[PDB]
């Protein structure tokens, strides 16, 4: 049977490294350290998973680092059978450390650049974020394709970019990444239907030759992930059968409740967010 | 009554690889490894070797140093006096590199949480890097060694040269020697004193002599070289056989180390010890 999402991305774990100066050479005592499981997949999936959204999750996790991520989202419910579990690698796993006034990442792809991926049964749609030899994969497959390569847009060549951009149902891009795609490329618009977030200030929707905006809702708290939270907003309408401004709405929505109360503390009825949507649809 | 008890660390160094070290922003990271090692733990797999009896005394983050107990403990190494904190991570080092040029994130923390307690009496305590151990040293009666390595600048020169003085030995690194002479004013040593130079070997300070110990000529891995030194320097005391003989053990335990590698016959170090000393 044919099941509703695929959806390709990172497990990453980010650890924190606090210090009072990064040096330029030489040791510095850290004042604090703590890890952040997230990635493209990771936050995701933890939104979803609240949400009820039926997914399996594609990724790739290296046993030396990843055992407390995948009892975490395990113990949330969530399916890691389409995870790659490489026993003598680490990774995807990045140590960050920060002055306040600086910050050096030093990323550590590990399982995640080892990873061979396979899709193993059909979907309505796949949404391919982060990883290895997503093109191969788009290309055989007659599946809705997301195409959201976020801070790998630039690993690909110019016929890649266009080539999974035509193939997408949709392409999803920060700011920033749109300008790399349109330079990279040379198309001056979005051939297919395309997301472009602009954080704090909310996103757009290119749609028949049209921009349509969506201003974001006043959030104060962690930003981090806030680009999953609206993913999650997106594929709730999309398997509700709903309109893409529906899902617009519903991402700006839910990722203004989860930048403020935290995904931990949140929760939202379906009585409330489609009164909030409508009431967002007749504001704008 | 105990042969020694042994406080250091059980540091895990987190060895990451890159190209160019950037002054912000991120870079890929070539290789990715881990490096048990620290005073303690660097002591500890030497002094095993050579089934010399220590209690190993230290306090590790169990978020991290599970699988470095692990490795310890199927060396045969007892971790009873290695305190276990559930929520705490290290003793651990993040050390980026690129060849040219290397950066180190330390994180004490779990022997930052650490308040040693010394369980039984023993003949000999070892007190290297850690918490401040004069309060520990002072009260007790055994023979104490000082070895503060690269915590030396912690100490205030009173506490310096008190935990010299209470000392049967003081050893240091030739960098370490430097910095005790200028904090503490002091000339030369008050106990017996041992000052290690690397490849140029070591020197032992006694009865107002300096008694110099040419290094044996090696290539290799030299990560823990100063503690192989200490195990062979432990072993002539544990055979009850002079000081001259433990420099000379420490000098040819250290050699075998760095060329024939951590993973010795008794006999084998008696004649060996007996070549050394004839040139």
């Amino acid at each position: 049977g044919m099941r509703f999402l695929a959806y390709f991305g990172h497990l990453n774990i980010d650890v924190l490294i606090s210090v009072d100066s990064i040096p330029r050479e030489g040791s510095v005592n850290v004042k604090d350290l703590r890890p952040r499981f997230g990635g493209t997949a990771g936050n995701f999936a933890i939104v979803a998973q609240k949400f009820r959204i039926p997914f399996d999750l594609y990724s790739a996790v290296g046993m030396k680092t990843h055992r407390e991520y995948l009892a975490m989202i395990e113990s949330m419910g969530i399916n890691t059978g389409h995870v790659e579990k490489f026993e003598d690698e680490s990774g995807p796993i990045c140590y960050i450390a920060t002055d306040g006034k600086k910050q050096v990442s030093f990323m550590h792809q590990g399982a995640m650049a080892a990873w061979a991926p396979q899709l193993a049964d059909e979907y309505e749609y796949v949404h391919f974020s982060t990883g290895p030899n997503y093109l191969d994969m788009a290309k055989s497959i007659r599946s809705k394709i997301i195409f959201d390569p976020s801070q790998e847009i630039h690993k690909y060549s110019k016929d890649e970019l266009k080539k999974f951009h035509e193939i997408s149902y949709m392409s999803i891009f920060n700011d920033h990444e749109y300008r790399v795609f349109r330079e990279m490329t040379g198309l001056s618009s979005p051939k297919v239907t395309t997301i472009v977030t602009n954080g704090e200030r909310g996103s757009s929707l290119f749609m028949d030759g049209k921009k349509y905006d969506f201003p974001a809702i006043p959030s104060s708290g962690d930003t981090v992930g806030a680009g999953d939270s609206f993913r999650a907003g997106l594929y709730l309408a999309l398997y509700n059968r709903r309109s893409i401004e529906k899902g617009m709405i519903y991402g700006t929505i839910i990722a203004h409740h989860v930048i403020d109360d935290g995904i931990e503390n949140f929760s939202l009825n379906m009585e409330d967010l489609e009164r909030e949507t409508e009431n967002y649809r007749r504001m704008f």
